[PDB]
């Protein structure tokens, strides 16, 4: 099964098998040759520069560019032999780190095997024909003799070295000249050679800006993309062309008509669904139909085609070979006659996998690299990765970030301010960039000022042409019309369980007969070199000169700060600024006394001014306004100045956008029926069928809406963003310039002293700008929200309502028409439920559907995922919400890490730092108010010492709230209660007080990790589940609505103990109240198999001591009898507590044990996976001793096995080969160890036998046996062990 990637170097010799000298498709019958090197089946690479259809001029660095991002050149890179091999190299590394993880496996394996066809559209019915460039090379090899022979090979993918621009990668199809057309056979579905133009040491550059996540400790920055998924990008355009579905239609252009608007080239829908995200949905529903459409006709003719092959030119072919391996790539079916046939229901599954399956975010998770979130986010200079066959920088499986190095976490291996050892500067004489210019009238104290504006800095607003308007035109209902699909997705975790099912498929010889025929026309290179500037002329300033004017110099010289625009353009020491606190302090000259007083009183106004909220009563759903938004970039109506609130009151958030798009909609025709020849059977399908495509247009309609906004709205409201992300930056520049200024001014005696206290309060002014963020980015974020939510869909609903009443009376008067035929009892019935229907409107989605009722019970998994509105996964230390509402997270500086029971987990200290906040996404703003609800979460909270109960069993102390005023939900701990409490807004309370029990053994409150559940409804009780199980319950009835917070707050509030900590993971809400047969499904999805548990349900662990306990005897402690003899039971010493009602057997005492692993690798993992082979040893006197049983040893009734801690007897093997392994009581944390002998047969479990060895007392002794496999369904049994770590949160009192 797994794929062989090739090693050699450049300079070995021609062998004439992984080592050819090509002539490559666009040279055919030149006798050309290069030196080609094949690193996988049906994949070859050319280290030569993609010099195909170009002239060497092209090569150069030019002075400009006409679109696009900027452009590295280098005409010497790939020339010498030395370069060669080291892209060779590159490549060969490159493929091994997307070999090695499962998801880019499977990339590579369909890749493999979609052969293109022999043949195309214009080759001969009959044939299969290998001669043509489309589908074969030439190749020259040599006898020993010395002469040549002219062969040929059939290949999927060859890959070369960079075109003229080095970082700006290309796959194409290759092209076919027929009555003077370009033919493309990789796109009617026979699929053909691809070739890719590809370098892996030049790489762009993305950033952290826009992300709804947040950490204080990150902040913002700049991070480089790794080669293997830009690789990996490229190979999905491959996989679309070889399966002869490469999308060349329904461009999304850019308009260009003003300054702020962005200039590249058209983006194609090729591109979307290859990034994917929800920038797949600038393709409107009714485009992906055409699209499916096309390819099914295009695999329908290749059905018919393939049937009629009888014949080949190339005589060795097996046709019968070809013909089932056809079939499987096509997914064809045959009829009885034996000919092919396009089954329709296996073709939305092959045509779904291939667009919609691999995507590059989707990739990125899989590879734990980083990705850029929209296509649109802001791209900067590329770098140089000049170190890749470096395994200190690179390796082949975790890539720069490497867990080692401490560079895994939080993608910091990408991260240019941490990792400054992995990248260098791209080379100023080769970069090239679009720049506009803005030249503005000025009056004299010559004419102008004029400034240049970066291309990338600009807006894409999309054409309206770009756009269909299908869904408007008339629609011709039938009998045997069919129903469209709205959903055109696929799971890659279905993409990588189909590939692991699959049986392997051998492919065949791929060397043919010469390639003689047609004539090779290679496309020219579309130049993108400019010669000039494009300048613009307005006399007022936009927001460009706005930002210009907040410039610092690079001089170290002193500044001062203005609110004057046109000053500090023209002044090299002034700034523009819209902080009238800050202005103040920072333009009056130091004071000489206090100067540490002066520095401080500049952060307290940056604070002040930069951290202001406020809200506007008419725009309901915009929970954050950032006042000072209109001052910085000049964003203003008249009669409003220095009033923005006003005109956002006056206006709508429509004030924020630089261009605004006519909303109106054309009316959307009713729906036609064409039915005259008509039975009673055919007439009830002809209603369904109606009602069906009514249905369609309002879903059809709503996603036409949302790809114009997302592609001409949505796209503004994130620039305004990066510019005052670029504004708020520029005024922490400034402030820090001063003090820097002022610092070697200051003449003091403590200068030295407070040096570093300085350097303090300035990284304090970074971490009040990222604050600050959070509030624009919610605002913009919330605000293009709402133009969509209200303006635009209010549109197509008042077209769509008038849609519905015109279809109504063309419905109802063909019921007219045809209403005899069962008319007493059909009729009326029939009548009853279209006006049920027709009177309900159909809701608009910005994000997940809001389903929280589900068909009664359609399936339990499906009613826990469609019911989720909130849901807190950990991946690479970063927390975030996976529920599909995206909701934005906070994660504040002392919110720590620790194990948790799938991955890692919250752990919350008390201070004020230790804190995570969740603001809720307007979709779910309100659904706590007057409607059912479920919050579930795993919880860990420590033993609390008999010495806190006393001080502290008083005290109240929340952990999770949603509470204002004070109205919302909370969860609570006092003492050893927990407490969950619901209050409305008329200050009605209920809540559920939860006694833990006195036993803490088996308590939910000591240190183990559990799982809460508590559902809520409101025509009845709210339920406190543990574990599955109902533990407490209270009455909900008689309660008004529930005004919440718009955070959700993970924070220990109002605890008075400064030592106190909890853990909590999984954090979830559900839009309705679970039933216990749902909670339990819940509550079992987290407990894999894969890893092992300690006794406190924390990942069982490599080199650590543990003192076990049997599960079966959990009173008892493991004890020695001497070195080299026998282990037993002993009874463990206890506390009890009677006023304070609390007791348990003590921790600690008994025999250490550590866990190592049997066969050594080199792993990074300390974690025991079930089914590891180990070494079980006893610490002893600070010594490790081995547990194992010795040949012919001791065992009662010949079968249970007496075990031995450091046996050695000279002669005597001791047989300790132990298996780590979970076969039962999957609620437990409890494991099994199976002992086996040098031959690999079984001595049994591990657990224990009463008797008695010599004088001894009777003592339950541990042995090993196989009697417990017949056993392991039974509910209590002697081989299960918790394994008990020293922790923190358990002391013996
Ligand atoms: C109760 C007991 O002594 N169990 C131990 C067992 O002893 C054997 C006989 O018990 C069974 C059993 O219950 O498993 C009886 C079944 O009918 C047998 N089933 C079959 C053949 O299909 C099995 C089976 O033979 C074995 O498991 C082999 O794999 O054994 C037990 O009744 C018998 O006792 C008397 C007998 O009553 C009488 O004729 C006379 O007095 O002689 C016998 C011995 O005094 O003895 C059988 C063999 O000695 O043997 C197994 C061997 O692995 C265990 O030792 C088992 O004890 C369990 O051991 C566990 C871990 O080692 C753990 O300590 C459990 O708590 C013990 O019950
Ligand atoms: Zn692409």
């Amino acid at each position: 099964m797994p794929i062989t990637i090739n090693n050699f170097r450049y300079s070995d010799p021609v062998n004439n098998d992984t080592i050819i000298m090509m002539e490559p498709p666009y040279c055919k019958g030149l006798d050309i040759y290069y030196k080609a090197f094949k690193i996988t089946d049906r994949i070859w690479i050319v280290p030569e520069r993609y010099e195909f259809g170009t002239k060497p001029e092209d090569f150069n660095p030019p002075s400009s560019l006409i679109e696009g991002a900027s452009e590295y050149y280098d005409p010497n890179y790939l020339r010498t032999d030395s370069d060669k091999d080291r892209f060779l190299q590159t490549m060969v590394k490159l493929f091994n780190r997307i070999k090695n993880n499962v998801a880019g496996e499977a990339l590579l394996d369909k890749i493999i095997n979609a052969i293109p066809y022999l043949g195309n559209s214009y080759s001969l019915l009959d044939k299969f024909d290998t001669n043509s460039n489309s589908v074969s090379f030439n190749l020259l090899e040599q006898d020993p003799s010395g002469a040549t022979t002219k062969s040929a090979m059939l290949t999927n993918l060859i890959i070369f070295g960079p075109g003229p621009v080095l970082n700006k990668n290309e796959v194409r199809g290759i092209v076919l000249r027929v009555d003077n057309k370009n033919y493309f056979p990789c796109r009617d579905g026979f699929g053909s050679i691809m070739q890719m133009a590809f370098c892996p040491e030049y790489v762009p550059t993305f950033d952290n800006v826009i992300e709804n996540i947040t950490s204080l400790t990150i902040g913002k920055s700049k991070y480089f993309q790794d080669p293997a998924l830009l690789l990996m990008h490229e190979l999905i355009h491959v996989l679309h062309g070889l399966y002869g579905m490469q999308v060349s239609s329904h461009e999304i252009i850019p308009s260009k008509q003003e300054i702020y608007m962005q200039h590249t080239y058209p983006i194609s829908a090729e591109e979307l669904f290859t990034f994917g995200g929800q920038d797949a949905n600038l393709i409107s529903i009714d485009i992906k139909n055409d699209l499916y459409e096309k390819t099914l006709n295009d695999y329908k003719a290749i059905a018919n085609k393939l049937s009629q092959v009888t014949s080949c030119n190339d005589p060795n072919i097996d046709i019968d070979s070809y013909k089932q391996i056809y079939q499987q790539k096509y997914q064809f079916d045959k009829d009885s006659n034996g000919q092919y046939i396009v089954n329709e229901d296996k073709f939305q599954i092959l045509y779904n996998s291939i667009m919609y399956g691999f995507t590059e975010i989707e990739l990125g998770k899989k590879f734990n690299i980083k990705t850029a979130l929209s296509f649109f986010s802001m791209n900067h200079d590329p770098v140089k990765i000049p170190n890749l066959l470096d395994d200190t920088i690179y390796n082949d499986t975790e890539g720069f970030n490497i867990e080692s190095k401490d560079l895994k976490s939080e993608y910091k291996g990408q991260n240019m301010r941490v990792n400054t050892n992995a990248f260098r500067n791209v080379d100023g004489s080769g970069l090239v960039s679009k720049l506009i210019g803005l030249c503005k009238k000025i009056i004299p104290p010559g004419g102008e000022l004029c400034i240049k504006i970066k291309n990338e800095d600009l807006t894409f607003i999309a054409e309206k042409n770009s756009f269909s308007e299908e869904p408007f035109q008339d629609e011709i209902v039938s009998y045997n019309t069919k129903n469209k699909p709205l959903n055109f997705n696929y799971s890659l975790d279905k993409i990588i369980v189909d590939y692991n099912l699959q049986s392997k498929i051998t492919l065949p010889n791929d060397r043919t007969t010469p390639v003689t025929k047609g004539i090779p026309y290679a496309p020219e290179y579309k130049s993108n070199a400019a010669s000039t500037i494009e300048i613009h002329n307005i006399d007022d300033n936009t927001i460009y000169q706005y930002l210009y004017a907040q410039k610092s110099p690079t001089t170290l010289q002193r500044i001062t700060m203005t609110n004057s625009v046109d000053d500090a353009l023209i002044n090299s020491t002034k700034i523009y600024s819209y902080f009238p606190s800050v202005i103040s302090k920072v333009n009056q000259g130091a004071q000489g006394i206090l100067f540490l007083q002066w520095v401080r009183d500049i952060i307290d106004d940056f604070t002040n001014e930069s951290s202001q909220k406020t809200t506007i009563d008419k725009i309901s759903d915009v929970s954050t306004i950032v006042p000072y938004i209109g001052p910085a970039l000049n964003i203003v109506k008249q009669g409003y100045e220095g009033n923005f609130i006003g005109a956002l009151e006056t206006t709508g958030v429509v004030l924020l956008l630089e261009y605004i798009p006519e909303i109106t909609l054309p009316v959307i025709a009713a729906l036609s029926i064409a039915e005259s020849s008509t039975q009673k059977e055919k007439i009830i399908k002809t209603i369904d069928n109606f009602l069906e495509k009514r249905y369609e247009k309002w879903i059809e309609v709503y996603k036409l809406v949302k790809a114009k906004w997302l592609g001409t709205v949505n796209t503004q409201f994130q620039k305004r963003s990066y510019q005052m992300y670029r504004s708020l930056e520029y005024q922490v520049d400034a402030i820090k310039k001063i003090i820097d200024y002022e610092y070697k001014i200051y003449s003091g005696p403590d200068k030295e002293q407070i040096a570093d206290e300085i350097n303090n309060l300035k990284n304090k002014l970074e971490e009040k700008a990222n604050k600050a963020m959070i509030n624009i980015n919610i605002f913009m974020r919330e605000s293009s929200r709402s133009f969509l939510v209200n303006q635009m869909i209010n549109e197509a609903k008042k077209q769509l309502l008038e849609f519905d009443t015109q279809s109504k009376n063309i419905l109802m008067q063909y019921i007219k028409a045809n209403s005899k035929f069962i008319g007493i009892t059909e009729l009326k019935k029939l009548e009853s439920k279209i006006n049920k229907v027709f009177s309900t409107p159909i809701p608009f989605s910005y994000s997940k559907n809001l389903d929280c009722w589900v068909d009664n019970e359609e399936d339990i998994d499906v009613i826990l995922k469609k019911s989720t509105i909130l849901n807190l996964d950990i991946n690479n230390d970063i927390i975030s919400d996976i529920s599909g509402f995206n909701s934005s997270v906070i994660t504040y500086p002392d919110a720590q890490l620790v194990p948790g029971i799938n991955g890692k987990a919250i752990h919350l200290v008390n201070n004020e730092s230790s804190e995570v906040i969740v603001h809720k996404a307007m979709d779910i703003e309100y659904n706590d108010m007057f409607n059912n609800f479920t919050v579930s979460f795993w919880l860990r909270v420590p033993k609390v010492s008999a010495s806190h109960l006393e001080q502290y069993g008083t005290n109240e102390y929340s952990i999770i709230s949603s509470m204002k005023i004070g109205s919302g939900w909370s969860v609570s701990l006092k003492g050893n209660n927990l407490i969950w409490t619901l209050k409305d807004s008329a200050g009605e309370v209920r809540q559920i007080t939860f006694r833990d029990l006195p036993d803490k053994f088996n308590a939910y409150l000591a240190n183990k990790w559990v799982f809460i559940t508590i559902t809520n409804d409101r025509l009845s009780s709210a339920n406190l589940y543990i574990n599955g199980v109902l533990m407490g319950s209270a009455e909900i009835t008689g309660l008004g609505a529930i005004r919440e917070d718009n955070n959700i707050t993970l924070k220990l509030d109002r605890c008075n103990n400064n030592n106190q900590y909890v853990s909590i993971d999984k954090f979830r809400i559900f839009c309705k109240a679970l039933n216990p047969k749902e909670i339990e499904k819940l509550y079992t999805s987290y407990l894999s198999i894969t890893f092992l548990r300690d006794f406190w349900g924390n990942p069982l662990r490599y080199d650590t001591e543990y003192y076990l306990i049997p599960v079966a005897s959990s009173s008892k402690d493991v004890q020695l009898k001497n070195i080299t003899d026998y282990m037993y039971l002993t009874n463990a010493p206890s506390y009890t507590n009677g006023k304070l009602n609390i007791y348990y057997r003590r921790l600690y005492n008994g025999l250490k044990f550590i866990i190592k692993r049997y066969t050594p690798n080199n792993e990074i993992d300390s974690f025991v996976k079930s089914g590891d082979f180990i070494k079980l040893y006893v610490s002893y006197n600070n010594n490790e001793h081995i547990v194992g049983y010795p040949k012919d040893g001791n065992a009662f009734n010949n079968l249970d096995r007496i075990l031995r801690v450091g046996y050695n007897a000279p002669g005597i093997p001791l047989y300790k080969k132990m298996e780590a392994v979970k076969l039962r009581d999957l609620k437990t944390y409890s494991v099994q160890l199976k002992l086996y002998d040098d031959k690999n047969a079984s001595l049994g479990l591990v657990g224990t036998h009463n008797g008695q060895i010599g004088n001894d007392p009777n003592r339950d002794i541990l042995i090993a046996s196989n009697w417990y496999f017949n056993h392991l369904k039974d509910k209590i049994l002697g081989c299960d062990w918790y394994f008990v770590p020293t922790d923190e949160g358990w002391t013996n009192d």
